[PDB]
């Protein structure tokens, strides 16, 4: 437990850490900012890859990889509970893709799609505006803390600006495509997504240093994981599980980053909708009349619309099983929400992975803290992307729904600082 600097800021010094501490070795790691503090997961003990076709359990070296069958959530669940033998925490995200099998559409999933990545840290750095208290840091890791600690963090540069005015992955037709089934009645509620790719490469701690000054979010995250990097500034806490068997969900988990009664009528009718099948998810899941809507409807700084739904575990369900009977979100892909997710197969660039799936953090105490994410950056080998998406319904156009996904890429845009 170390004193914070005086005049340097806790993100900065964050994101400053994860890319001290991975040019060291080279490390794959988690930055995760909540509520006030930043968690960096440092190394990797072991690592479970769960795909559409095999999971893998990378250890020391050598990988184990092996056939599984029915509910994703519950091959993933059994893999991380074993990952937490002898370990407390483990981190990594669970991809759009994880939710697919409940409506049964895996058959239309390409041979090796990610679905979940989680892996045990080396070492957990919790980063506070009044300290930084370090967890089973070995000698290379303290090495490296003072060694940040002796210089100071590097000044951001110059950020560099994307272009999104055109396309051209045809988010236009897309929409209109959408709006149509939406006339024919087809369902209700589809949220498409549009990649802008980025030309030169980020350099991702420093753009997200750069991003984070000029966002301001509720949780925000930075990695470097499987082969890729990914930041976001989105993620919201949509489920949670106690220690004690509660669950805690948050059916409107989304909206904040998908932006007279008469007006926002749709709102109230959405919000509606999206609760009452949320509590239907959660009882498929929970002690038999467990389930309850302990806040509701109420203005939960950014103001969204908020409700949320508590219930009790098992007794016979595990707490995978809880993400997956959630998964994926009403928010981030539709309603009925069957129809939304078969929508996107359709009508959206896939995989999604990461974009509207999300971050994960878990307990050997039984524990489950998963935060859905939207907006991010993304880079897989050569490609740098950002990722972005409105909600179509009925009355929507391609052209004003085209330029909310404008505003909602320039929290990202004009900080993306190059390698």
């Amino acid at each position: 437990s170390i004193p914070m600097p005086a005049g340097v800021n806790p993100a900065d010094l964050a994101a400053e850490l994860a890319a001290v501490v991975t040019e060291s070795v080279d490390e794959d790691y988690l930055l995760y900012e909540c509520d006030g503090q930043w968690v960096l997961a440092a190394g990797v003990q072991a690592m479970v890859e769960l795909d559409s076709d095999e999971l893998r359990v990378i250890r020391d070296g050598v990988t184990r990889r092996q056939q599984w069958s029915g509910r994703p959530g519950a091959a993933l669940g059994e893999a991380v509970d074993r990952l937490l033998l002898e370990t407390d925490q483990a981190f990594g995200w669970v991809a759009f893709e994880f939710g697919v099998h409940r409506y049964g559409l895996q058959q239309r999933l390409a041979p090796h799609t990610p679905l979940a990545r989680v892996f045990s840290p080396r070492t957990r750095i919790m980063v506070s505006e009044k300290e930084i208290r370090l967890f089973d840091a070995g000698i290379r890791h303290r090495e490296a803390i003072d060694r940040l600690l002796a210089t100071g963090v590097r000044e951001v540069p110059q950020s560099r600006s994307v272009d999104v005015s055109d396309d051209p992955s045809g988010f236009r037709r897309r929409v209109a495509v959408a709006v149509d089934e939406i006339a024919a009645g087809r369902y209700h509620k589809v949220i498409l997504s549009r990649c802008v790719e980025v030309p030169f490469a980020i350099d991702f701690p420093l753009t997200y240093r750069l991003g984070r000054r000029h966002n301001t979010p509720v949780r925000s995250f930075l990695l470097q994981l499987g082969g890729i990097r990914a930041l976001g500034y989105s993620p919201e806490l949509v489920t949670a599980v106690r220690a004690d068997g509660v669950v805690i969900t948050e059916p409107l988990a989304g909206t904040r980053a998908l932006g007279d009664l008469e007006s926002n009528s749709k709102e109230i009718v959405e919000h509606a909708i999206s609760v009452r099948s949320s509590l239907e998810e959660i009882t498929d899941i929970a002690e038999p009349g467990s389930a309850a809507v302990i806040d509701f409807m109420t203005v939960r700084s950014v103001q969204h619309l908020g409700s949320t739904i508590r219930a009790r575990l098992d007794p016979s369900s595990d707490r995978m099983a809880a993400l997956e009977a959630l998964f994926p979100a009403v928010t981030a892909s539709g309603i009925p929400k069957a129809a939304g997710v078969e929508a996107i197969f359709r009508l959206d660039e896939c995989p999604r992975g990461l974009y509207s799936g999300a971050v994960v953090m878990l307990s050997a105490d039984g524990g489950l803290d998963a935060a859905l994410t939207l907006r991010a950056a993304y880079q897989v080998g050569g490609r740098t992307w950002l990722r972005a998406g409105a909600g179509i319904i009925e009355e929507s156009e391609p052209e004003r729904e085209f330029e909310e996904t404008c505003e909602k890429l320039s929290t990202l845009t004009p900080y993306l600082v190059a390698r």
